[PDB]
């Protein structure tokens, strides 16, 4: 089964924009290019995200992480027994990723998966952060986490969690409108409460919002303001009924994209019990 | 196996006397109502004690927990292979009860059960207790335990064991008269000393009592005087051979039900050693 | 000199609404009555906030503890040293205020002060919240602190400091207008970074605000979703240059008199530097 | 001024009674004897507690130690300074007591006191108790405290407060009739909250009761079930609003005189503020 | 497999000899009697060694402990499949050991071994030493080890490993004459580093030694001098190259066989690594 | 006493040679301007070093930070009966080190000292490096350490401790020549183990170099080697004797002034003993 | 699978010169000699290092450890099915390696491996080093790691492997040319980041250098100082990319074989995730 999300790579109409946002607002350290994609790291792999031109102002495509090229092989097995197109990344492709290995397919919603293990780590060149952030909370647990919009949530939890091997944590049934929600489904595949959760959210992009979680409550507070000198917040801060992540969200510059911000979230194991919520909040993140 | 008790549900002739008795001297928080049952929290459960009118005066279901929709369906097949008859639970119950999914069933001896998955959490609603008590200690050891009446012990035994997946703690020899004395069987299915204890009582009640634990020594004390005060008081404070809870005994307004109301018990896991016990107390609990 | 601030008494012409905010939305405990003032609680104290009727809508009086009857002759003679007025509260006042002994004064801008020892304790009834609130930092530290306007910072301090024995800890310049900043003086007589801070600004009120600091984030997360849902929020969450209290301000149901709802703030000693800030936050703390 | 209470004498009328009471139901180890006085220890001292046949049936001496002959002449001289007539013990007296140095005296009331330094320790001699008590807290805060009955407190508490040095810790308003309560004064001389305490209670003997702390909370609650065997509970479990001492009371053998035995109480310092309490008990020790 | 040691149970000439040497000297606490044995207790099980009179003066059996019914019948299932004869404990014997059942049987050398599950615990009789020794390490690793001689280390080793389940720690090649060692084989089946040591000792008894561990060091000081008053001490204190136990050894009155008490060893696990030493001791254990 | 050594003005011909080595060679934060001076953050302060145009390519000025108003005043009396000629800052100067009050002096050889209380922080502008370096050891023992050559070290030692307040730590003999050494005295105004060393080398220059303390060891060895790609490496990584700081050594763009870059020293108190070594490296620092 | 690399044996043409290498040196225990082989301890094994006269001025062999001999059989099957030729190592072989059984084989390309079990250890000759260091970091970890030089890496990663049951931690790509790198393959079998890790570089050597872990930091530094004295110094200080072992590099006596002496690594487990460097420095190791 899939271990971490690994890396995630966008293609919008604005790269400058998004080069701003990601340095100065969120913190990343620019990592120079590989081919027409500008580079963002958070720790010391290489890269973590991505941005290259393009009209789908979207996520492109996400990295699933296995830790070594046995397991690699292990998840092509469980590729063909259920069916699940793929191809294998070609040299330029490894070499564009900097990766040892890796597998191309999409979910059953168009959204391109690469599942890679080997990937570069440059602790000669150490982290240094574009604005005031002590770090990001990574490791074991991966890059952060998305909210994949879907048209099918019974589809997307079927090949998340029977191919890919990732987990039910909770759900929420999120309230859109006086007798209307959606039940979002948050899955995980190590500590970190979820790495994707699945909803029928009726927006026209991939995701709702990728979330990155900083190593303190003031790196939360500070990002806060900075994003809010930039125009970009779009709710208070607040914290999450199911991982209790503190968090705010804001615009990236892709429209109907938003970034999550938080820290300090309950993690999960074997012992998660599976349970359901009426709320996204249990205080906080009023939109604005 | 099931992994935690969940919740209890009382049928009582005063339901007043129940909910004062539950909230100004237990100290839980009134959560409203489901149906003509009055509920009760403890923690971040939307409920975990529901009161109901009825001539029984006694327990009318225990909701047993699992951790997943697989978990269940597992259940399920275990009741199908022993033999052991069972309805799914409606969207109705569903509904009332809060939860994903469940299995309704008796033990041997008439006691409904439920099996279930995916019970309602509201954050967003922090809990507030009705009188002086810091907190319960709940989690993945469930709401507590009781101590079910049964006319044939090894019978019972069986059915908790090899059907429902609890696990033998211990036994306590309890002395009733000059020659005569009842083995309580004490079963875990976590880390609580016990969830259920199985004993041949001649009590014409379901159960001897339920048992809470609360966070502080104080927590206990505090709450002793308010029974106290009520007139309910059985048991002086005291503390157990086995589990070591240091509690007392009250009357609920039930006849021949009690509450046991404790504090700092030993816990369990595989290496739990099944011995016996003369003595149910190691200290104290002096009938009163 | 003085050990902490232990008590607040407010005059106001709106005592039900103030009954309800500092219980349902603050969490307070209601602790009956003393003559025409109604009590709260926020520990083992028998009151911390008086609540009486009247026009000023504003602090009556604050109490200035010592730890017992000796420090309180000490402090009658540096007010006669200073030639401070001040005269000695009859038996009626001390029973109104449950304390052994009193000094009443007023600071050099007409508060009253009341500088007693031996103040009454309830540990027999313990103290229990109106709304979820896990507990407040008081102890040794005192109730909290408050924010004294006055005509002439100079005079205030001299009278603070010489006199009552605070001890400044530092100062922000508050930017009013465009070339236009308060330096607002904030200084401590314990751990507690500060109990009172003087600035000159424009506010035809005693004080600024008073503050109240809890024990978890979360209770303050939840705090302002209460004040919030009432209508009374003016600043959104932040966190101070000086004190790092992360805190929400809101209004108390006084025109102009709020209250800031705080924790995690830093502490002080004899070790602590004086300093000055040119800002009052750190982080958030938008005016809305 | 005086460290710490060392030991107590008794004077009783049933010696075999006190000899049962202090080995087989409080636990203390039986350490021979001096002259007539049968010795018991708690610790590592020769002797804590000494009981001589005698028709007071009554506390004979209190011990009051100092830690070295410059402390004790010093006590000289604060005795002399003061008018408080002492003579100097003999040899025979040091060698009864095991102690290097004493000054014999009274309180105002009559209460022998023996001021002393220079005890002896027999650490070849490992403490061995006579009943399952885990040990108690000595060391630095002596064997522990006894109420002292007064007629008049004022005039104990300027003595013990100006002469030997104790610090008033709290004071409890004993509740005695409908319209009459007794205002007893905790005093200090190290950690311990209160080492003595002096009440004008109307009892015919020196002191109300002795208090020793045993390590934990099961030898408290062990320590009861053995004085409920021998018919000498005069309260159930409690604990104290003051000190927080969570303990049981239990006739001695002289009529009037009880026996605290207790656990887990707050320690006290130069910071420890004067408060007022209304009642003896925050949960707990009803009356029996 | 055997899951710690238990009981032991002696057959000796000079049974009041025993009785002092166990309770005076080592400390462990009478029990009663069972039949025509005396009861030694060390902790909270209601005996762990038994003394009964035979000409013997030796080790009559050993109890080995498993956790609970089921795994008694797989240690029965064992013995069938490895052709060991046993029987059924009777009701009889039931009572007389205090256990819910056991297999009677021996070792390949004559030892009678019982292996047991479900003791008797008295928690309402909590320990009580009767010589000043703290307390004893017990718990999961049972009551300590015995080093067994026979005349065939290699078939001892098969019996113990193959059928009871325990694992070899490591091998002390004990130097008897110039040119003459004896290898003697540790082995362990929890986490102390041997239970059961098997060697082909010249000595007529079944055992060497038994071992007791205690609490603290001085513990462990303390009893060497209440050996040595006895005129019982074998070896200086001393520390083993294997375990690490830092012990004294007696003579225990039954002749050729010692008692080691101990204090402070290394504990095992899955990963602790076979090693050979040549000496039995890293420091001291001087003969005498 | 002076408290700590709060800032460092440097007099320099390449400015923006100095400008880059403080930043993306040692890490520190660019903080704009004060009139023709650049300045430079390691903290939280407004400026901790500042750079100006000047030939003496040296150190122009030391800040020695006092706490409070009242302690200038007092070092100003400390000046006034030392004979020590001194001016006080006017509001331009004050103005230009964002102080609230300065006293300006000269050390006997020339070296200006400025003392002063109430320095600006700024936390609404979160420290940011400009290099990789987790951060540095500042807080109450102020920015680092400098070692002042001096022509006369009794001279200076005399000034330093009598008239500010600095106290020895220690001596280290520093082998010049084969036979010649100097004494290098170090002194200590806090718990950094030196803030002033005082040797008289044979150096132009008014300090040999001034020292900055990282927080981890990682810090240390990254510095190293972006001093090395700038060519400017003195030392070898090594530890000093006395503090224990392990660091390496580099030319500053000023010929004959270093920079020490550090990490993990000891701290000291008023219990340090003055002792003597004959090598400042316990162990590396080789020159290069 | 091994378990650790417990031993090296190395054939030199410099006896004397390894003598005082080893000892003065790295610090390693002199102990004794075992047929032409000189013996050197780190720690309370018998020895850890042989040194013999030969030729080849090389690694002679390598001791892999297992836990008894059970495992020992197991890599013998594991042998004989993958069709690698090896003989038991005879009693003089068993004798001279103080093991209690041994099989012996070659590596693809001609390294003798001895695969072992049951080493001799001697406590009662505690370890006493010839140089100033603190210890060394062996235990479950084993003696330390080294380097294999390989034709063909792969060849050799499928013995290490799949034979012998080591894992792949990472890989770095080590630049040798302008434009040629050499992937070098860390393998563990336990926590320690590596054992051996596999390259293909051009060096007419068994192995590049061997490397032990010492307890502090300074025992690095102070052991680089003496290898400086010795002018064998290869590499200034420096940090390792992969498993951040801070180390130096020195020259051993045998022409091309280098130790590395280090403190502070990475450990690993099941959770290690295969990932790339691009060089084997974070910081330092700069070649001298």
């Amino acid at each position: 089964s899939i271990e971490r999300l690994g890396y995630l790579g966008f293609a919008v109409k604005d790269v400058p924009a998004w080069d701003h946002f990601l340095t100065k607002s969120v913190g990343l350290m620019a990592a120079g290019s590989a081919g027409d994609a500008a580079l963002y790291r958070a720790d010391q792999r290489a890269w973590r995200i991505a941005v290259q031109p393009g009209e789908l102002d979207d996520l492109a495509y996400a990295g699933l992480e296995v830790d070594d090229a046995a397991a690699l092989e292990r998840m092509a097995d469980k590729l063909r027994q259920a069916g699940v197109a793929f191809t294998r990344g070609d040299e330029a492709l490894m070499q564009q990723r900097k990766v040892m290995g890796l597998l191309c397919l999409q979910d059953p919603f168009g959204l391109p998966l690469e599942i890679y293990y080997g990937p570069a780590e440059i602790f000669h060149e150490p982290f240094l952060p574009s604005a005031p952030v002590s770090g990001f909370v990574t490791g074991d647990q991966g890059i952060g986490a998305f909210v994949r919009c879907v048209p099918d949530t019974a589809k997307a939890m079927a090949f998340y969690t029977e191919v890919l091997g990732f987990v039910l944590s909770d759900i929420i049934d999120i309230q859109m409108g006086p007798e209307t929600s959606v039940p979002a489904h948050f899955l995980h595949c190590n500590g970190r409460h979820h790495t994707i959760a699945l909803a029928a959210f009726p927006i026209p992009k991939r995701i709702h919002h990728f979330m990155l979680q900083a190593n303190t409550i003031d790196d939360v507070g500070y990002a806060f303001d900075r994003l809010d000198a930039a125009g970009r917040i779009t709710s208070l801060l607040g914290r999450h009924t199911n991982d209790q992540t503190l968090s705010f969200y804001a615009d990236t510059p892709s429209p109907m994209i938003e970034v999550e911000f938080g820290w300090g979230p309950r993690t999960v194991d074997s012992s998660w019990t599976v349970a359901r919520h009426s709320r996204t909040a249990m205080w906080g993140h009023k939109s604005v």
